[PDB]
């Protein structure tokens, strides 16, 4: 009882300085990586391909935006974590 940590070494860990100082690399990773999936399904020929190989693309093409929004949240988290806590 009253062993807690209130706030006094919250503010970012080492676990988080190596979250934050990856994570932006990580944006631009996914970023990068959406907009070079969203180039392959931008053209019709991709729709060509059979499904295992296109809905691999289109599965791996919104799993890359939705890693890449939910990381910058985190991301944008940690910076203002590392500003407030």
């Amino acid at each position: 009882k009253a062993e807690t940590v209130k706030r006094s070494s919250s503010k970012l860990s080492y676990k988080l300085q190596r979250e934050l100082e990856q994570l932006p690399q990580l944006l631009e990773d996914l970023e990068a990586k959406l907009e070079a999936l969203q180039t392959q399904v931008a053209d019709a020929s991709f729709f060509s391909q059979p499904h295992e190989q296109t809905q691999k693309v289109l599965a791996d093409m919104a799993a890359a935006e939705q890693e890449l929004e939910q990381a910058f949240e985190r991301w944008e988290y940690l910076e203002a974590l590392k500003n407030g806590g």
